[PDB]
């Protein structure tokens, strides 16, 4: 399924966005040695300048696209899990709703943004009221251990670490830089 | 209960929007009976001019009242339904929702926006979703009767009688000689 793609997928780019922030960490603490150190290697000191500045945009790039990725797991599952609701107790819900809904499949495209928006703030009352008993809410049963494991939300520190903007251009070059940066053959 | 109350309030304002689309007939066919006739009574037609003037903004006022008693009807019935679906369904509801809800009393208040608002577009969503099967739709069997009974809506012809609008200057005019159109004892 889609849900069990879309997790695989995810905690991929967690460990990615890990590994590149690793690898930024190997570099700069490279770089820390050698200015501690009394040599003076010019060109070295210049190219590991430019690959701290490489690992800073691929870990930010990491961090969006894990964060997002992680939405999307979210996203499906409520998704599913909704449907499967309607599945067992749709009827009852419509029924609930009667006086708004009765007759939906006969509206208009006017008639029928009417009865949804006023339905669901209908919903939305009902929800609230269930949600001040203050009860715990737990995931579904059929999710639960995919949901547990990603976490309820991304740690901030990818929201920190994707806070900066990058124009395409940048992309662009910066892409091509990790790319080169790939092939490198360490000596 | 407070839709008993609210239903037996509704048949009364239509019955009552009812009565004065007659009374006005009846005043109506009078002057027209009168015009019709070789006689020229000049004041009892200026008396029925008036009447007839006051039994218009009675039947758009009672047809305004009767359409939101109907409406509140419907509000209340939707709300104690709702009410009783999340007593039944409500820990599978939010279970489904968990990703969105999830900590919902732990909450600040734009935090609490934020989960409502997209967890209402998910239910949005996975409700047209059951509309789209076109099952049809029934009224809950506790409220059927009282539902059905009162309408799914007001007719038209209410809506159209209460078109109009009236400042409540008028409306203190108009009130004043309703009260007045009251006391008259025929003769």
């Amino acid at each position: 399924t889609a849900l069990q793609q879309a997790f695989d997928t995810s905690q991929n780019n967690k460990a990615a966005w890990l590994q590149r922030k690793n690898e930024l960490a190997a570099a700069e603490q490279e770089y820390l040695r050698l200015l501690s150190g009394e040599g003076r290697n010019v060109s070295r000191l210049d190219e590991l300048r430019n690959i701290i500045e490489v690992r800073k945009w691929q870990v930010n790039q990491a961090a969006g696209r894990y964060i997002r990725s992680h939405e999307a797991v979210q996203h499906i599952s409520i998704r599913d899990r909704l449907n499967d609701f309607m599945q067992q107790h749709g009827t009852a819900l419509a029924a609930a709703l009667a006086p708004e809904l009765m007759g939906y499949s006969e509206l208009t495209a006017i008639a029928r943004n009417s009865a949804i928006q006023r339905a669901c703030d209908a919903l939305r009352e009902a929800l609230l009221s269930w949600l001040a008993k203050g009860e715990k809410i737990n995931y579904s049963a059929q999710d639960s251990d995919i949901l547990t494991t990603i976490g309820f939300r991304p740690d901030v520190a990818s929201v920190d670490d994707s806070r900066e903007k990058f124009t395409p251009a940048q992309n662009m070059i910066f892409s091509r830089k990790s790319a080169q940066l790939a092939s490198r053959q360490s000596v």
